[PDB]
């Protein structure tokens, strides 16, 4: 499954809460063709890698997480440990993101 999240408040909340497992954040928006078409590859893996936590916000409902995270397009991935940015990438790209899972995890 991936949680949803509406505030920054709730985003530390979720990578406090990982412990030492990668966090994987879809930044996503909702008018994106592109972001929608991942969307539910996303959620295929959240439920393949059941040791990894998988997060999205949404830019429009949660601006300042996309914000203080420095998004400029979408989807874009990023990728956390131990409440620290560990990868990040940009693009409807399947292929690279369950290869950035593999390489991180």
């Amino acid at each position: 499954m991936v949680k949803q999240i509406e505030s920054k408040t709730a985003f530390q909340e979720a990578l406090d809460a990982a412990g030492d497992k990668l966090v994987v954040v879809d930044f996503s928006a909702t008018w994106c063709g592109p972001s929608k078409m991942i969307k539910p590859f996303f959620h295929s893996l959240s439920e393949k890698y059941s040791n990894v936590i998988f997060l999205e916000v949404d830019v429009d409902d949660c601006q300042d997480v996309a914000s203080e995270c420095e998004v400029k397009r979408m989807p874009t991935f990023q990728f956390f440990k131990k409440g620290q940015k560990v990868g990040e990438f940009s693009g409807a790209n399947k292929e690279k993101l369950e290869a950035t899972i593999n390489e991180l995890v």
